[PDB]
């Protein structure tokens, strides 16, 4: 509360660590469904069904222009990519399985980096 300061973690490296985590995502071989925004004019149903589209390049742009206030909002956009994926794809499709793989890949790097 007011004048009651909780001891807080060092966040000076958060930007560089999130950038390196995103780089590992972008270079993962299963990252192809998520590198670029879903083409709303070439895919039937996505614009209406998916109310918050998100992809790695948009996350990269928001990270490179100071649009994430903290690292929690960064992980929100990353998880939004895979939440959208589950909403729109079957689990045993190539894209649906890539999302599950990429999500598990992310959450371990998130724990190994900040926890
Ligand atoms: C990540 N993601 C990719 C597609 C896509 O590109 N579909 C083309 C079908 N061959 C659709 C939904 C989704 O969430």
């Amino acid at each position: 509360s007011m004048s009651v300061k909780k001891p807080k973690r060092d966040d000076s490296k958060d930007l560089a660590l999130c950038s390196m985590i995103l780089t590992e995502m972008e270079t993962h071989e299963d990252a192809w469904p998520f590198l670029l925004p879903v083409n709303l004019k070439l895919v039937p149903g996505y614009k209406k069904v998916i109310k918050k589209p998100m992809d790695f390049s948009t996350i990269r742009e928001k990270l490179s222009s100071g649009q994430y206030p903290n690292l929690e909002t960064f992980a929100l956009d990353v998880r939004l990519v895979f939440d959208n994926c589950e909403t729109f794809n079957e689990d045993d499709s190539d894209i649906g399985r890539a999302g599950h793989n990429m999500r598990k890949y992310f959450e371990k790097k998130w724990t190994d980096t900040f926890k």
